[PDB]
């Protein structure tokens, strides 16, 4: 089984999301593949955001081989899960998606119990921000991982 | 005389929009300004402006011919006299980008207008109402830019 995350610059939300998803699936022994990508390849290339790779560390997860990149139409075929940050992203997944797959798209969060629907994007905002992408994607990671 | 570049997020619908709606308002007012856009992004490089965002332009009778899709280039912060970004992000990314010597050029395009509104908001996501109030904006803003001189 392969599960992919999606932010917009697959920077800060989806790689953090990724760390946080490898790191669990191993400590749950659940055979999983993780990955991410953005919906725009502007940070095509780079390391996760270095505040996000701090506060991730901080709580143990590891950022190691993450790098930013566009999605590609052969995600949608590759990948059983694409879960979307929020709902621009949702919706750029829904207009590239093919038909016989778009059973595969949905909000990260709606496997969360939470009273946030969409993962805010801490890019231009303070730690708080940061630690709040955290927050949110360790409980969805939690439930997520429990129902595969 | 003067040099304007209008800088959005992705250069198809808010900064489209006030170059047509600049250019169209410095010819009217005989104001000698040259008028360009660019986005933060090139996701849309090569593009025509927003389907929407255009046919909402031409219902006031604006046109957006020539007008493709462009990232910003290092190059514009030296070539232009003002350059006016339509929301708090695009105006931080520009900030970043920019050299220390060419700062004084940046600012938001609702500054310069009497108006309410400090940002302009995205209608990429939404409905017509976004449309409309982006092109109310834009005549405003450009409007009091041009005339502000």
């Amino acid at each position: 089984q392969k599960v992919l995350v999606v932010c917009m610059g697959n920077i800060c939300r989806s790689p953090t999301a990724e760390a946080v998803l490898r790191a669990k699936a191993a400590q749950l022994k659940v055979d999983v593949e993780v990955d991410s990508a953005g919906t725009i390849g502007y940070h095509q290339g780079n390391p996760p955001d270095a505040r996000s790779k701090a506060a991730g560390e901080k709580r143990g997860y590891s950022f190691s081989g993450i790098k930013a990149r566009k999605i590609r139409d052969e995600d949608f075929v590759k990948f059983d899960w694409i879960l979307a940050a929020d709902q621009e992203n949702l919706a750029e997944l829904k207009a590239r998606c093919p038909q016989s797959h778009q059973h595969k798209l949905s909000l990260m969060l709606s496997h969360s119990d939470s009273e946030y629907q969409e993962i805010p994007d801490p890019y231009y905002g303070g730690e708080r921000g940061f630690e709040l992408v955290l927050d949110l994607v360790e409980d969805a990671a939690e439930q997520f991982l429990l129902k595969l």
